[PDB]
């Protein structure tokens, strides 16, 4: 038999005291009526602009539409990776539409009060037995609002293990998050035996264990539960879906060291910090073609490629909805990528040169050949993603521009999007 504690169950307070120190629950009458009040109608405000989607991520091979809708909000020039795919911030004011700003400005709110609050019981945690790594813990620079109107799915899995019935979201950790941080999260509904079908919850079970009964939070409107210290890493959540629709608001430390637009530009400079800057036109020339530099170059092509252009278009007009924002960076990443593809172009004329003593030009192809291979196995995967059926099947808001494509026969791009010959040709003189 699959089971599970509730409040219903008188095992479950002491389950919870015992085995759940670290999971706090602080109900709707703990926050003012001014921040929920603020709060919802900031959910609101921004479903009804459209800001909220559903991502098409990919998993294990397979492209998949996420049930649950979302948007990050957080620090601007932040980034956060869910489920492979790279959402983008929309900013938060410290340091556009009037209400589109106005909500973030609010969740920006929200997130300082958390943040205290979430101070407070790692402090109280602490009496329990340096506060440095108490703030560093606490300090949210994001959050990912969800939506989900249980309504609009026709069929919901059954949670796996412990009868827990319908889920949202099953089991996982919060990931790329700072090591031991915290996890905040506002809760937002609408309105014998076991978990109330009607009613959200949270769910908690401990990684590799499914013989513990789980435990099934109730989350009314408003509620408030954190996941303090190692919790998140050490116990599995899921989201248990109830009848009417649901945001939440789920504040996090994202790990934001090779994630932020500050760093991806630095990167882009240090790979250019190679090229005669001069001027910008399709003559371009390398200062030095040492194994090492040429490596990094090629590597922080395949970054911003992949990791920044790729990651932002492939959600179409997934971020112009509700900001301009990355407008301006995107388009400089690109023109900074543009150049880099000057760079490996002038890489593969060097490395064709006769003068060229075979030792040397073998060092060079030993120094990128990788970096070209997941250039051109990263692309193949992309462009697939973008011509799947599941992808086609989105709004034309939504569908996925491939991003930068282009057809090969357009002299405006000096290498082929498509690297296989060259590849090969590289590969095969290695071998000589
Ligand atoms: C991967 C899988 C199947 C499992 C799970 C539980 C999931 C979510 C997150 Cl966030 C995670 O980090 C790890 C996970 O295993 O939930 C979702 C939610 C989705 O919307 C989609 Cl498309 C896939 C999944
Ligand atoms: O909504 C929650 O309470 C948790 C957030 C979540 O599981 C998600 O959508 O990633
Ligand atoms: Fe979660």
């Amino acid at each position: 038999l699959e089971s599970h504690m509730t409040p219903k169950d008188d095992e479950f307070y002491q389950q919870w005291q015992l085995k759940y120190p670290k999971l706090i629950l602080r109900e709707a009458s703990s926050v003012s009526e001014e921040l929920h009040k603020e709060v919802q109608e900031a959910f609101l405000t921004l479903h009804k602009h459209g800001c909220l989607f559903r991502d098409l991520v990919r998993i294990q091979g397979k492209d998949l539409l996420t049930p649950v809708s979302r948007i990050l909000i957080g620090n601007p020039g932040c980034t956060y990776k869910y489920l492979n795919t790279r959402l983008f911030t929309v900013p938060w004011p410290v340091k556009t539409e009037a209400e589109i700003a106005a909500a973030c400005e609010t969740f920006l709110k929200l997130n300082d009060y958390l943040q205290i609050e979430t101070i407070q019981a790692l402090e109280e945690l602490a009496a329990k037995e340096d506060e440095v790594d108490i703030k560093s813990r606490a300090a949210y620079n994001v959050t990912l609002l969800n939506f989900m109107d249980p309504q609009k799915m026709p069929y919901l899995k059954e949670e796996p293990y412990f009868g827990m019935g319908k889920m949202a979201v099953s089991w996982h950790h919060d990931e790329n998050l700072v090591d031991r941080s915290a996890v905040a999260v506002y809760s937002y509904s609408c309105e014998l035996e076991g978990r109330d079908p009607d009613i959200w919850h949270v769910g908690f079970k401990i990684s590799w264990d499914i013989e513990t009964p789980g435990l099934a939070i109730p989350l009314h409107q408003g509620d408030c539960y954190f996941m303090l210290d190692d919790l998140n890493a050490t116990h599995q959540h899921c989201v248990l879906a109830g009848s009417q629709p649901r945001f939440s608001s789920t504040h996090r430390v994202a790990e934001c060291s090779t994630g932020t637009l500050d760093y991806i530009l630095q990167r882009c400079q240090l790979a250019l910090q190679n090229v005669c800057d001069d001027v910008d036109n399709d003559d371009v020339s390398l200062k030095s073609f040492e194994p090492a530099v040429l490596k990094q170059g090629e590597e922080i092509h395949n970054e911003v490629e992949f990791e920044w252009l790729r990651q932002f278009w492939f959600q179409g007009n997934r971020y112009r909805k509700c900001t301009d924002w990355w407008c301006q960076p995107m388009a400089q990443l690109e023109a900074l990528w543009k150049k880099m593809e000057g760079v490996t172009n002038a890489v593969l004329h060097e490395v064709k040169r006769e003068g060229l003593p075979v030792e040397q030009r073998n060092e060079i192809l030993t120094a990128i050949l990788a970096s070209l291979t997941a250039r051109q196995n990263l692309r193949r995967e992309w462009h697939a993603r973008c011509q799947s059926r599941i992808a086609r099947t989105l709004p034309a808001d939504q569908k996925p521009e491939c991003r930068p494509y282009w057809e090969k026969d357009d002299a405006s791009m000096p290498l082929p999007f498509d690297l296989t010959d060259i590849v090969s040709e590289l590969r095969g003189q290695l071998l000589e």
